[PDB]
């Protein structure tokens, strides 16, 4: 992408990640093997908590994958960015992914 779209200091990624969480819209968590469907559920400045995918086999699969690309995208604006692992934990009584926010992000306005 055009560097135009990427966010670098941790106040500017934070940002939109709180916009995302608040938008409700689908992400997509992608690595080296599969994708699934998953969503932002929770965000503090330390972490972020993901849905599960509804196959029990993509979970597994991302969750011992070393790099994990997301993305979502609404109205022509495109979020994407990189982290390095995924834990699993628990939120609202399901289980979920954590991670930490990225140290940089694309907000594509193309």
């Amino acid at each position: 992408y055009h560097e135009q779209f990427l966010k670098q200091n941790p106040l500017a990624v934070l940002g939109v990640l709180r916009d995302l969480h608040k938008a409700a819209i689908p992400l997509r968590l992608s690595w080296n093997g599969g994708q699934l469907i998953s969503k932002l559920l929770a965000i503090t400045p330390d972490k972020l908590v993901l849905d599960f995918g509804s196959q029990a086999e993509d979970n597994i699969a991302v969750l011992k994958a070393q790099h994990i690309t997301i993305t979502a995208e609404t109205q022509g604006a495109k979020v994407e960015f990189t982290v390095e692992q995924l834990q699993q934990s628990e939120y609202l009584q399901l289980p979920a992914f954590i991670t930490v926010p990225p140290p940089t992000l694309w907000f594509v306005l193309e």
